[PDB]
């Protein structure tokens, strides 16, 4: 790996740790979630994010964060507020954005 | 746990792969190298650097690079130029400052958005 791949893999691992049951690990299928592919036109999941890291497709932590935000947003859009998926998405969106906050990235940038 | 620790571990693994015989793995003893402590007053080795990462004692990649350079510099100071230890220290020093150069660090710094 390159260093940037290492940093992204670290963040991804930290995020995945917040999803022990692997809800966000792979794309949501219509067989599990009726209408999903019509409601969510921009699907995303941690597997796809890993693959983009491996294929070296991310230029920046901002790009990585945007895919994470999309993933959580999709879950909060498709699922009703009282569901496990909505509540978990909400919790991890906020936690992940704190973990990768502008301030934390600035201190990391300083430490080089 | 933590981004800096992961990055330093990455650099450290890549450097240690260039020392297959493990000459730099642990502190050099006077038993191994006579008179070593009489000459080298600020010893360093990969083991100590690893412990420092794990204990999160490195606050910058600069602190890290300086320890690495000290390690190599010690080997070139104690051993003569036609020895395996001097030659390897020179080789790995060059390798490390290529890997952890300002150019390469700027590219990473930029990737932190
Ligand atoms: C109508 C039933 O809804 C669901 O079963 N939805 C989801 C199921 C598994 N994951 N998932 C994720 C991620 N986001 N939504 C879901
Ligand atoms: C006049 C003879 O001079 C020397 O023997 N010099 C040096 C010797 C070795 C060395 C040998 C054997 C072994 C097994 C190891 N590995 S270790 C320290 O973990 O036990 C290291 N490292 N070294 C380093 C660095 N810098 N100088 C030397």
């Amino acid at each position: 790996s390159t260093p940037i791949q290492q940093l992204l893999e670290h963040f991804l691992r930290q995020l995945q740790r917040k999803d022990p049951h692997g809800f966000f690990a792979f794309p949501v299928t219509d067989a599990i979630a009726p209408g999903y592919s019509m409601i969510i036109k921009h699907p995303m999941d941690f597997g796809t994010m890993k693959d983009k890291i491996v294929a070296n497709e991310y230029k920046s932590v901002t790009e990585f964060k945007a895919d994470f935000k999309l993933m959580c947003d999709n879950a909060m859009t498709y699922n009703r507020p009282d569901t496990v998926y909505y509540k978990l998405a909400k919790k991890i969106l906020h936690a992940g954005f704190k973990m990768m906050s502008k301030e934390r990235l600035l201190a990391l940038k300083r430490s080089m």
